[PDB]
């Protein structure tokens, strides 16, 4: 039960940092104004970091739909499940709140909130959400599948830049998503609900459609006791 | 008799993200438009992550250049490297068909179809990608050798960083291809075809030599003893 | 013994060499050089390839810590000596000052300039950038505690390239503040070259009061080690 | 003898042949300006991830120094005849002016220029650019050290890479006083093809001292092999 606690824990100061560093990266900065690869590499890098970090004492998700893809996958209650949806959440928008405090209001802006740009039609950028998110399912699982041992040798590492790798694509988009933590975190604090229903639709269909496609059709697990129904049929 | 399908079926929707997300931050340029170190990353990155995620389904090919270059060496049959390429060539027009779906048209324009850049003749250029491909063919040779000196596991960020660093070169040349399907998937969706045989010769002339280089000059394999008979036995 | 005292002998002499290239490196590549001015990436990748690849030669021999705050949060975190760490503090400091006073004499003078040394920036409050710098170490501390737990020994990992990108993740945010310390040597270092203080208290307070929040954290709040025999 | 085997064959092909790879490379993603004017992270990123790639590539059938410097620092520690060490800087020279003409050939005219020659820029003196080049290698010899010394344990791959970035991380500073050489081998190829030498001595005595500079304060300061069998036992001693 205490276990449990430092997990939650984990998960709500994880997205903390996260969404602080990221969106705080992301602002519009006069004199030196940020570039796709290095807002890619701020999210890219925050995620491998804290998923070095953090990854042995809860399992790193940072992401609601990382989560809803685990509960579909791997062994997570759905009690734990909700309570790390619940963290993420939480540290999200307490990180975003906690950069509005320190940055100052010139710069603030839009606080780095996902809009749909490049005058992408909602129902164009949930499809590119779908899979900006099932490229990093697929890419979390595979790191961390207890069935390939320690042959994945970069976990962090590889986690972080398939984040990295949908920010180069999903900024013209939508600013990347692949969370709805950090989409509803600069929503809430400053106040723009564009289109939002985008970046929770998209990642999460396309978190559990990563799921499905890992777990029983590319890397199924072997047949359980439910072979002993095909014997007595 | 299912492992086979489940590799074919990776080989074909990781060439589906692959094309997918490179072709498109290859595109996207409004008022921000991306440099030659953000399109590299973009298609390093891709792989390093679809190697990472895949590999250990189907090898993580994702080039019918590498799936010709792994027909000697990489214990692959005829049968399969067909299956392979036929699933490489499918995903990547799949890749750039959804694509087009999703970008605003004003936006789409060439859909990064791979094209002769800076006055580059097409000789210079189909020499430029036949080095991109053998450093690259090179690598995943290396990084797949069980001799290489490492503990068990693919390397998949350092045969990314591979496809990064021919970007690096070859965008400047061709866009780089080192990658056949990458450059039929926007030509088949577009329509743009101009020097299409560069992106095609260039990438598997490149693939056969690292892999001749690599498994018969640099660092030949150790021959079992069924496979050291069939060169005796085929000798004389 | 005799061969214990070498080995510390090299730890102290590898901080040292760590932090002059590291501010050496660092610094240099964040001068404003008119034919390329260097951007946030490129500053970020400049100081987290640093860290990274002076981790990867030089941790097996002192720990790579090329950070005053870093060995304070060893000091109440992976317990060690005071000795050691004062040794450690004392070779950061006088190996940035050297790195920063190479670099002086290394570069022509009229691009020298403010020799990045740290500075409020976009008009933001000493006491809001106080608060960046902690979370910009507490994050690095992090990193860093996981990536040489005892505990996980086993598996190598990528310590270097982890911490080292931990370094860049904060450069990515840190430089719109203040051009991201982290390391109260780094900030030392091009203040006493070209005697530029302009709050340096902030470049100080905010990294130690991070790192040992970091440290707090990890040993007794995520991570603490096992009481009794339950787990040992 | 050493010189007969195929695997010094092999050795010595496998540096002739990366540096080929390597200077044709870097210097072409160094040198492609029409419209697109590669930016430092962008040049360094090509060096970096050019060794980083040719370290994976290779070093297991040579070592990967692609570099004479690196050479000489291992002839300096790690365990190279002379012999050896002759014929490895004699396969890096010649792989690079191979390298650079081979670029030539393929670039342009129009864009191919100074063919990426290392110079002296920002009004640099020679003797502060042969200090940069002096720190750059030792850093990067440093690292090489580190990355292929048995007695650290890492994950395949991550030694490549932090060598890679090693070379980023030269590329990121030296750019700005020299273009970065950091390799004799990498200077004298466009010198040659393109015929330009102004302050030559520079990029060989900054990266071959730096080199064996490195290379003494790792093997023999830093970080030295143990001189006896029970050396290791006793560094236990009691609890």
């Amino acid at each position: 039960s205490i276990a449990f606690s430092r997990a939650v824990f984990a998960e709500f100061l994880a997205t903390l940092l996260f969404v602080f560093f990221g969106l705080g990266s992301a602002l519009n900065w006069p004199q030196a104004l940020p570039s796709v690869l290095q807002i890619a590499m701020a999210f890219g890098l925050g995620i491998g970091t804290l998923v070095q970090a953090l990854g042995h004492i809860s399992g790193a998700h940072i992401n609601p739909a990382v989560t809803v893809a685990c509960l579909v996958g791997c062994h997570v209650s759905v009690l734990r499940a909700a309570f790390y949806v619940a963290a993420q959440l939480l540290g999200a928008v307490a990180g975003a709140a906690l950069l509005h405090e320190i940055t100052p209001a010139d710069i603030r802006g839009d606080l780095a909130v996902n809009a749909l740009s490049n005058s992408t039609m909602a129902g164009q950028a949930v499809t590119v959400e779908l899979f900006l998110t099932l490229q990093l399912v697929l890419c979390i699982f595979a790191s961390t599948d207890e069935r390939r041992g320690e042959n994945p040798g970069t976990p962090a590492l590889s986690i972080g830049f398939s984040v990295a790798l949908g920010h180069l694509l999903g900024i013209h988009y939508t600013g990347c998503s692949m969370n709805p933590a950090r989409s509803l975190a600069p929503a809430v604090v400053t106040g723009k609900f564009d289109d939002h229903w985008v970046f929770w639709i998209g990642p999460l269909v396309g978190a559990i459609l990563g799921s499905l496609l890992y777990n029983y059709v590319l890397f199924p697990p072997a047949k359980s006791l439910s072979e002993r129904l095909a014997v007595l049929k």
